[PDB]
């Protein structure tokens, strides 16, 4: 095998088709499904898999009580077959910890997990299912990473980490790994003022990451990485179609180089595909809560501070719970272009459904079509009442 | 690997032997078996598997309530090892949706799933476990396909779809796929007046599909496809041995080019092998309900409007529930001829057994023998009382 | 791969060491273990597996009620990894039916299952996991076979079948299969008067089968097969160490060419290794019930009508339940000789433990050592009280 | 494949990073997890796995009652994927018995299990998943071995066994195996006075084993093996940092060539890495019970009878239960040096938690880093109250 190179551009996105769905919470009502959160999807050359952070308990298990909590010693990055649920018996542990990323370089996979207490966390970088490098916290405040796949080019796999405050300036670093070793790292540059939970995709030798400015911004920061030069830029999505959550109502003009204000110290992981007129943004439908999900075609969102939607697709109704969302692509598919894909985490349980003591999720995932397909909505589908 | 070619004829069918049986409902009374319906069987060059549409819940799970319903966001095409039950832990999701087909071309497998609301459904065509093509509804009324395997010849895999009314003229199309791409499609031609749920098999470079005329016909429509020319014909089975369900009692003379009347707006998926004097038809034993199943040797059923049985085999007694049935063959077996095989879906639960709130099925499957073997009957075997 | 040839002799048997044990009934008290009976062991070139006839239900499942019964539509030959229990999720179905054998020829595996009602049973012979040949009942009375592995030589795999009475003369046939096809079959010849449930092993181009004379004999019949000539002989084990069950107490002189009388119309499957002074016989310890199990070294048992034990090994105490026993070897092991192995089926439940409504078993298996090893006893280990 | 050679030295150990954790007791509260104890970790060239001795029951199973007991017929050496729990469905049985070791030689794996009653135990040596050699008890008193991985060099895999008293002189033997055959064995030599449960690692053609002197010593005996010459030495760790349990408080000067006294007839399996100034010792934090676990950097512990810690890392708080600990390395990793790894068995249940009737464990495992990483603590994480 050779290292994959990002040689193709994005396919034209005219709609989104269903790719995978695991129905995990429905199935886990009466089967040995692990409690998870922070899911994503990532492809190897011969298979695509679901990934997430386990909570080290099943959902009917008594240890599900307390699983609203993000960071414990009982979490691990797990992967499992596409559209199956994450069960005790089919889930492969990639590494231990409570913040992760993972990506295949064309030869093998790199997985990164961070663990530790808040003031003394460390990342372990695994390559070919063996630990290779470790990175200690630099700011002693919840060293943390993407929670979705990284992207590689000719073996170089950039990863974005943050360490420091979630409610003020933090120390974001872009590490460039190859075979699990650090080639270089850079501090964040550009005009993004705070970065968390980057969602990345690659095309024609450039990696684009759409992130969460938890501190100030209801527009999303965008990091664009050149994995050959190992350099990057940052800015915000300029569009007034604001895509964090919670957020204020949409303005008529957005901000390119600073956080669009109105909501502080909160957010949600999300994503976009930024490709000129072939630009699609995801967001929650609710401005207040992690409810609903929609895709909006917003031509030139990155650069046009008045850009508005020209097309859209509902993914999850506003009467159903959503969650984190992120990008992935199958870089090893046939054809002339890369097909944009994404997932949405469908969070069930706490805090919004507090008649149960757990928090878990299921996954829905879609990829782009060049057809203009009909739309359905894709809720989690479980009845909370059944768990009482 | 090369693409498989349909170079062989059918083996002489002198009786049927047991091939597979999953006992899913029996086993699922106390194990994590998924609720399914619309099962089938399909072979790869190195393995044969069971397939079905999951309902995204186990049968003891509380979400089994409601699973009489055909179309939800929680359904998927799954496959699993021959004669195992479809469990949470052993079932591989092929694609998401509520109407499917799947077939191996000798190189890899194509799977097709349709999802969406009734007025805005779309098919996704997967090849080599990746999405390749999508097709939007053309009639905005439950785009739907075979619910059993397709057949390929030199890479060309025809698939029959219908969109439109179930109780009047609809828009049936035969798509010819290769490597998941559309080579051509044709509207239905010939004298079949309504088509659903085609059951297909191939022999000497011709594909024969036996279908369901839900609107008018208690004889079954037959589509015969030339996958090289990519053309087809349609007619009905001429025989007065009527094989849909519900149906009127058998006449003495059938109809070749129009629906044999008496029952409207209903049916069941079924199949036949039409090979001159080596012709066998399956049907339910009951004329009124999906009860029993039998195979009848009906020489020249396709073309002889007075043909009657010369031999038969009971598969399921009329005191046991049946369901859909369909054809498959192992195109990669050794020997000089293709051995005809079929399955019967053994439906349990609603609507006929309404003391439970679910609907599920198990599978029995048989293939032909050149011996004249003794017959057994093959019920599902579960006791509904145990589920109360 | 080439066909395996029986080129080696037996290793010297100086004691028996533990090979595998599945603890199935213990584990199945709280896990999804299938109800089984009639287990055995068989090796492929790269793996050894446990085999048995499933009852198509788990042991905690309500459908376990009734599983004392031998023949139903819900049985299948299953295999699973050595020393694991036979679970819903890890068990591979080989074929459907209620009497089986299976063996690897060095290239691939042949499996045979018989199904049907008592008066109309049929065998299906699978090779390379595909059905190849079928054989209809010839006597219309429970066509039945070995219930342990067959043995192959240069592709020729003899199998012993019986059809007819269990309590008087029956029609036993030795079929010689190659690639699942019938080369030849012979009726039983020699002086054995009734044959069931043969337990076979091969060495230096000869296959030895030790069987059950259910009608009259408490000595066991022995069939010796030349798989090159495709001919056989039969006789009884001459030794007065009688090894069927139930049986009379041991005499001082046995019978070579007729059944040793005293017990009629009953028996148990069992085995022996007959190799001159390297001869070991297994038997139940109890003369009355399937209780205990022991191995006795009985030099020249086959030919010496006064032969008595010179050494022994207790396998299962007489205060624990046993069951069927049979031979297998790993024909693909390293070294200069074939190591004799056997299993014992440890039957739990009905009829001897009738406070539960099921019948199931676990497996213990041992192979020979050239050391004189210490002995343990190997009970099933489950507490029936836990199942109430 | 060629046999692995121990060509590399140890990596510099500046801290320990998380490697694996299975959360077995947490997950097994509501999933089919086997009861285990005596776990370890061992790598093949393409995978690392967890190993342990099953008790032949799940933890919620009623047969979990009594599993404080060390030796029964229902135990087996099992392996399963790294960081998964040992479940009924994912656990591979390596061999049957109640004392084990296992190691890969670069070509295939050798596994050794001992079974039998106390006065008549025997070891079976498996190679390439087949039994090859057997060894009968020589002292008729609980023949027993390492309970963690062995190490191979050019095919030669030394294993340490003991047979005899646990509370006075016993008969320890070092067997040198190749392809599962005995090349040689030696009686223990040197100044260690009692040996059990050796924990081994290899580097630059030498194997170092740190063991348990159950009889007298609260310092640990160390056996150093030359696998080319097939010779060994023994002594004790000289350091006054005493690392058995229970033990007296730490002195200022230890003992090189005799047991450091104060505690008799007890101990725990443990380990060390002895590499000059790159020397790390593990131990329980409690001097009295199997509570807590810590790593201490104790330069020249082996040879310096006043050596004290210069650095350390807490693995398990003293308010959490620990257990056995042992060494392993991935001899097939990339790079210039072998990375030291270890595990800790986190024992739950009896005798310390006697409100439940079972004894089981989970596993945490770590490997060395050349960074100075932040430390977390890694408890089992289960709530005993949930099991009542
Ligand atoms: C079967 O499945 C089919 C496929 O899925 C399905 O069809 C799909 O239907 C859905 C639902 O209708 C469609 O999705 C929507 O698409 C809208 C965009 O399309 C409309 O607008 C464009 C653009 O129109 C402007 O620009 C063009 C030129 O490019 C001009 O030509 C126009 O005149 C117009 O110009 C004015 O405005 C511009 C600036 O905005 C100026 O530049 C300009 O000078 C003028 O001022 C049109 O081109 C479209 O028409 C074409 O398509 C339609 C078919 O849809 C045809 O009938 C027609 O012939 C044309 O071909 C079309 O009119 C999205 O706007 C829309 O998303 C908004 O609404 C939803 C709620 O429905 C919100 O959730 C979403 O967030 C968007 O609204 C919010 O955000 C915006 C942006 O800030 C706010 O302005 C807005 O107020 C609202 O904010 C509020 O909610 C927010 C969210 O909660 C909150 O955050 C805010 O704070 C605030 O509270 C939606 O995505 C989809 O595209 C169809 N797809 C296809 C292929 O057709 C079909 O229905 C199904 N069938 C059945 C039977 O069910
Ligand atoms: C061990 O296992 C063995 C293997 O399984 C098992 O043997 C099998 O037994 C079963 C059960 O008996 C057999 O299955 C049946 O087979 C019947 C056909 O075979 C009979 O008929 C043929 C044909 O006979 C005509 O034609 C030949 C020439 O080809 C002439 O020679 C004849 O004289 C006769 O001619 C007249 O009729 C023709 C028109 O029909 C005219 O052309 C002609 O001029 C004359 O008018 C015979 O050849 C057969 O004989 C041979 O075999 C038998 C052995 O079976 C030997 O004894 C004998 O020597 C010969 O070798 C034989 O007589 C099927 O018809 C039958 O299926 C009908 O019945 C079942 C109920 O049993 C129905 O469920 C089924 O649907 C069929 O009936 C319905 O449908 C027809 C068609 O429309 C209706 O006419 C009929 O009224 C009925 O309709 C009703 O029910 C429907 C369903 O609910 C409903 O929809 C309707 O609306 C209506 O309500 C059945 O399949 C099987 O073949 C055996 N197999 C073998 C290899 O032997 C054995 O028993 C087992 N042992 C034990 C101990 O258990
Ligand atoms: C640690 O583990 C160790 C390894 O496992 C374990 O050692 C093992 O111990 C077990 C138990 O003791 C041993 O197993 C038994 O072995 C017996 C055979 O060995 C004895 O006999 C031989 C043969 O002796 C005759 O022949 C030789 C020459 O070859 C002469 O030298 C002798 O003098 C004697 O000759 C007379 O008899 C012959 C005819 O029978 C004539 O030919 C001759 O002229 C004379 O008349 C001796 O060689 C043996 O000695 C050697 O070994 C011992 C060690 O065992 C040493 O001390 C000694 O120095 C020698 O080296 C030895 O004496 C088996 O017979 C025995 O099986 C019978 O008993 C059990 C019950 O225990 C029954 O279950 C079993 O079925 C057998 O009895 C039944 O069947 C026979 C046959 O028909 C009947 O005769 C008998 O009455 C009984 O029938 C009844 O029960 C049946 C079953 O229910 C029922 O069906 C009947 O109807 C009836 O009701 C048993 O297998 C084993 O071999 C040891 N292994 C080793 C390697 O040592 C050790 O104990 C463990 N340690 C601890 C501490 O636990
Ligand atoms: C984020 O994560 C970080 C990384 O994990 C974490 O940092 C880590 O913190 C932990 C906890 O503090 C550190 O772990 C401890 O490390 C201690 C060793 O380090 C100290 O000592 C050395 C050595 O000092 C001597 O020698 C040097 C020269 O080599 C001289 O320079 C010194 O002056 C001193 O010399 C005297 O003593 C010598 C003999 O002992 C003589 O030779 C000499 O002449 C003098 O007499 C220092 O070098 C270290 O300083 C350096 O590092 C610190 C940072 O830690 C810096 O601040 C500093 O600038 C330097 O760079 C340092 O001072 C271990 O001793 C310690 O383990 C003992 O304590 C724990 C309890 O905490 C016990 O559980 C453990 O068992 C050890 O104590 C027992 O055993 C000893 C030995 O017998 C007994 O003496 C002792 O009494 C006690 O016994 C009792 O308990 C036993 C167990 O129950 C029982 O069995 C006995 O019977 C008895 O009851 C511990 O491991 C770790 O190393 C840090 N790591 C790093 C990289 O920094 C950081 O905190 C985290 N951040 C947050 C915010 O949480
Ligand atoms: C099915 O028939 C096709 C058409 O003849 C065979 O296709 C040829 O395959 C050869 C061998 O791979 C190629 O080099 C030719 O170029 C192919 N020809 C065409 C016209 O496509 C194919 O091999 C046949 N399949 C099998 C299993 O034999
Ligand atoms: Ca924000
Ligand atoms: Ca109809
Ligand atoms: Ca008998
Ligand atoms: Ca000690």
């Amino acid at each position: 095998r050779d290292f994959n190179n990002l040689t193709k551009g994005l396919c034209t996105i005219n709609s989104w088709h269903i790719y995978g769905k695991d129905n995990a919470v429905r199935i886990g009502e009466d089967s040995d499904v692990l409690v998870t959160r922070e899911p994503y999807v990532s492809c190897d050359p011969d298979e695509c898999r679901f990934y997430a952070l386990s909570q080290g308990t099943t959902i009917r298990g008594k240890h599900s009580n307390g699983t609203i909590h993000d960071r414990s010693q009982y979490r691990a990055l797990i992967s499992w077959p596409l559209s199956s649920p994450p069960t005790v018996y089919n889930s492969r542990v990639e590494c231990i910890g409570w913040s992760s990323t993972s990506c295949h370089d064309g030869k093998t996979r790199m997985s990164i997990c961070i663990s530790g207490p808040n003031n003394n966390a460390s990342a372990v970088i695994w390559y070919n299912r063996r630990p290779v490098t470790e990175i200690n916290t630099w700011a002693r405040n919840i060293l943390r990473t993407q929670e979705s796949e990284c992207v590689c080019h000719n073996g170089v796999c950039p990863v974005v980490f943050t360490d420091g405050s979630a409610t003020g300036p933090a120390e974001t670093r872009i590490y460039y790994f190859k075979e699990g070793k650090i080639l270089k790292w850079e501090p964040l540059a550009g005009t993004a003022k705070h970065i968390e939970e980057c969602s990345c995709y690659g095309e024609r030798a450039e990696i684009t990451c759409t992130c969460r400015d938890n501190w100030q911004g209801s527009n999303r920061p965008v990091i664009r990485i050149d994995p050959v030069a190992m350099t990057h830029t940052s800015q915000y999505i300029c569009s007034p179609v604001l895509t964090d959550n919670p957020r204020p109502n949409d303005p008529t003009v957005g901000k390119c180089n600073d956080p669009y204000p109105g909501n502080n110290n909160n957010g949600v992981k999300g994503f976009s595909y930024l490709d000129g007129v072939n630009t699609w943004l995801g967001r929650t439908i609710s401005i207040a809560s992690r409810s609903g999900y929609e895709m909006l075609k917003v031509p030139n969102a990155l650069t046009d501070d008045k850009s508005k939607p020209t097309q859209g697709q509902t993914i999850v109704l506003n009467t159903d719970w959503s969650g984190y969302s992120g990008s992935f692509m199958d870089y090893w598919a046939e054809g002339e272009c890369y097909r944009a894909c994404f997932y949405v985490e469908l969070i069930r349980g706490r805090p919004k459904e507090d008649k149960v003591w757990w928090t878990s999720n299921s996954i829905v995932s879609m990829c782009s079509s060049t057809e203009f397909l009909g739309q359905w909505d894709w809720p989690d589908g479980a009845k909370i009442e059944y768990f009482l």
